């Protein structure tokens, strides 16, 4: 996250790391048994961490749950990255308290405009590579799709949304891949891809949680 600031210890319960040895992506829990990252997130030996705030020292909160199996979108094109979306279920359910919470599917999707959170342990320079320890926050409004397609002609689908800042300077970025999008209490997006990070123009770009509902529940209720 460039430009933003520091969330505080589990002020985002339902944020999860994915971590194969060291941290690689995030993730959001859904529920107590499930989770749901980005496709391109998708490795072999997931091991999942919740209530984590700093994620090189064990503080108390967290829980570590290996994965069982993961489920990438059946439409998934790593090309494009249309269809971005992924659900990992737990070996283990895990214990929802204060600090590890499930986050709310969305009922219909959010208009340009509304503003949302946006949350990772990912880079924090646009031109240079300083990697956090502690969770970072980002507020950030959903653009309107022409802006998010004159900025990305061709590359923009109907599953995909822009939001953050044209003048460049607050957005998500690498390390923050598979992360939330929380904008009125519900998963609306997951950090997918961009241009640089924090760049004029060159806003980011997030999977459309609202279009996979249906997917999501169908799929968790059968696995
Ligand atoms: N929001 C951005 N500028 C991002 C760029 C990338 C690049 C790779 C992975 N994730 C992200 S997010
Ligand atoms: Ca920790
Ligand atoms: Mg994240």
């Amino acid at each position: 996250i460039v430009g933003g600031y520091t969330c505080g210890a589990n002020t985002v319960p339902y944020q999860v790391s994915l971590n194969s040895g060291y941290h690689f992506c995030g993730g959001s829990l859904i529920n107590s048994q499930w989770v749901v990252s980005a496709a391109h997130c998708y490795k072999s030996g997931i091991q999942v961490r919740l209530g984590e705030d700093n994620i090189n020292v064990v503080e108390g909160n967290e829980q570590f749950i290996s994965a069982s199996k993961s489920i990438v979108h059946p439409s998934y094109n790593s090309n494009t990255l249309n269809n971005d979306i992924m659900l990992i279920k737990l070996k283990s359910a895990a214990s929802l308290n204060s600090r590890v919470a499930s986050i709310s599917l969305p009922t219909s999707c959010a208009s340009a405009g509304t503003q949302c959170l946006i949350s990772g342990w990912g880079n924090t320079k646009s031109s240079g590579t300083s990697y956090p320890d502690v969770l970072k926050c980002l507020k950030a409004p959903i653009l309107s799709d022409s802006s998010c397609k004159s900025a990305y002609p061709g590359q923009i689908t109907s599953n995909m949304f822009c939001a953050g800042y044209l003048e460049g300077g607050k957005d998500s970025c690498q390390g923050d891949s598979g992360g939330p999008v929380v904008c009125s209490g519900k998963l609306q997006g997951i950090v997918s891809w961009g241009s640089g990070c924090a760049q004029k123009n060159k806003p980011g770009v997030y999977t459309k949680v609202c279009n996979y509902v249906s997917w999501i529940k169908q799929t968790i209720a059968s696995n």
